[PDB]
C-alpha cells in the first residue's frame, strides 16, 4: 500500500464507533447526529509529499493541505484546533492530532480496494469504510 493508493473521491459506505468517538472528543449530541447521519465524501490528494484532505457534507465540508511530516496547525470539524503531524508508517496515513493536553490519531489505509480510516481517542475506536466514488 502506499501514500498515492488514497488519492481520489471517496465515499462513506460502513461506519462503526463513531458517536462514541465523538463524545470522546467532546462533540455535543446534536451536533454528533448531525454528523452521524450527513455521510461524506472525503476527496484526497497527494501531489509528492504535500498531502490535502477534503472532507464534504452538505452541512460543513473541511479541508487541510500539509506537508508530510510537518507539524501544523489544524482547526477540525467539529472546531477543535489542533497540533498535527500526517506521517506515512506501514500503508497508512497517519494523521496525529493533539490540544489541550489531549491526542487523537487517525489513520487512512487502503485495504482490498477500499479506504479504511481508523480513528483512536483514549479507549475509544471509530473505524470507517470508504470507497472509491466512480
Ligand atoms: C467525516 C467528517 C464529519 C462530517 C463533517 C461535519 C458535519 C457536521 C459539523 C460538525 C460535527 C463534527 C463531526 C466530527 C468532526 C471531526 C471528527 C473526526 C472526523 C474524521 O476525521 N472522520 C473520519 C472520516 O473522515
Ligand atoms: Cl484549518
Amino acid at each position: 500500500a502506499s501514500l498515492k493508493d488514497l488519492e481520489g473521491k471517496w465515499r462513506l459506505m460502513e461506519s462503526h464507533g463513531f458517536e462514541e468517538y465523538m463524545k470522546e472528543l467532546g462533540v455535543g449530541l446534536a451536533l454528533r447526529k448531525m454528523a452521524a447521519m450527513a455521510k461524506p465524501d472525503c476527496i484526497i490528494t497527494c501531489d509528492g509529499n504535500n498531502i490535502t484532505v477534503k472532507t464534504e457534507s452538505t452541512v460543513k465540508t473541511t479541508v487541510f493541505s500539509c506537508n508530510l511530516g510537518e507539524k501544523f496547525d489544524e482547526t477540525t470539524a467539529d472546531g477543535r484546533k489542533t497540533e498535527t503531524v500526517c506521517t506515512f508508517q506501514d500503508g497508512a496515513l497517519v494523521q496525529h492530532q493533539q490540544w489541550d493536553g489531549k491526542e487523537s490519531t487517525i489513520t487512512r489505509k487502503l485495504k482490498d480496494g477500499k479506504m479504511i480510516v481508523e480513528c483512536v481517542m483514549n479507549n475509544a475506536t471509530c473505524t470507517r469504510v470508504y470507497e472509491k466514488v466512480q
